[PDB]
């Protein structure tokens, strides 16, 4: 499956590619305005993450800081990104099938559209100006829009047992953003797609 991770947004961003224990393709580059990032992720990947990091520093060896996002603080990730950020969560061939989703239950940075480039499912967009109606708690010093367990760190926020409901600041980014996950139990928005599809990650694909 080949990924195009294109960077719409007036900003540069530092998109990052990651399975939570090793590094997707490079895992990590940085995308100026209107540049585009083709990745390949093997085949049968299981729980990849795609995010965009805003405001970052870097050296020549690769070691920097991120104001979102940022993964142990290098350039290139091997682990998922700090929050807030919004996530494209896939899972490649999954008995003959493919698995892509927008997550915000790790809250929100950039607004992202996880779209398949070859025939067959649709794709997901959370484009909405979350950071600007963001709540005042969820609101974090160092830009996007926080999730409610990363504040407040309670079993109810953070689903620790899987019992857990909507919240008030759940129902927020549910509100904004229909088509992502808000909270861990959140009714699935998660898109069924062929096996070895093909997909492009936009961030800010309306603006």
């Amino acid at each position: 499956a080949t990924f195009e991770i294109v960077n719409r947004c007036s900003y540069t961003v530092w998109a990052a590619a990651s399975k939570g224990d090793a590094a997707l393709d490079a895992g990590g580059r940085q995308l100026n305005s209107g540049e585009s990032w083709t990745i390949n992720v093997e085949p049968g990947t299981n729980g990849g993450k795609i995010w965009a990091r805003t405001d970052c520093y870097f050296d020549d060896s690769g070691s920097g800081i991120c104001k979102t996002g940022d993964c142990g603080g290098l350039l290139r990730c091997k682990r998922f990104g700090r929050p807030p950020t919004t996530l494209a969560e896939f899972s490649l061939n999954q008995y003959g099938k493919d698995y892509i989703d927008i997550s915000n239950i790790k809250g929100f940075n950039v607004p992202m559209n996880f779209s398949p480039t070859t025939r067959g499912c649709r794709g997901v967009r959370c484009a909405a100006d979350i950071v600007g109606q963001c709540p005042a708690k969820l609101k974090a010093p160092g830009g996007g829009c926080n999730d409610a367990c990363t504040v407040f760190q309670t079993s109810e926020y953070c689903c620790t047992t899987g019992k857990c409901g909507p919240t008030e600041y759940s129902r927020f980014f549910k509100r904004l953003c229909p088509d992502a996950f808000s909270y861990v139990l959140d009714k699935p928005t998660t898109v069924t797609c062929p096996g070895s599809s093909n997909y492009r990650v936009t961030f800010c694909p309306t603006a």
